[PDB]
């Protein structure tokens, strides 16, 4: 199911007023079972432990989305990429293992 994350989302910044962690909770167990669908309002996020190369952290659905939901998606994802591992790792953190 595509839980939908959107109760004190302001649709134009890169922080969130205040996140229910109860939530981040939830959206951990469902990556395990493969795939974890969060909807950002409009924005459709996929959180989920693709094993290759990537742990499971904020990617943005770009998929039928229009310019602006690219953005604000963005901004929103660099926050939950921190938000599902509290001070663990950066987005460029797990990128460059792929990048080099």
């Amino acid at each position: 199911m595509p839980v939908d994350l959107t109760p004190y989302i302001l649709p134009g910044v890169s922080f969130l007023s205040d996140i229910p962690q109860e939530t981040l909770s939830e959206i951990r167990n469902q990556t395990i079972r493969g795939e974890a669908q969060i909807r950002l309002g409009e924005l459709m996020v996929s959180i989920r432990p693709m094993q290759v190369n990537g742990y499971f952290m904020g990617s943005l659905n770009q998929d039928g989305l229009s310019n602006d939901n690219i953005q604000i998606g963005l901004q929103y994802i660099e926050h939950i990429e921190r938000t599902l591992n509290h001070g663990s790792l950066t987005s460029r953190e797990v990128t460059v293992l792929r990048e080099i």
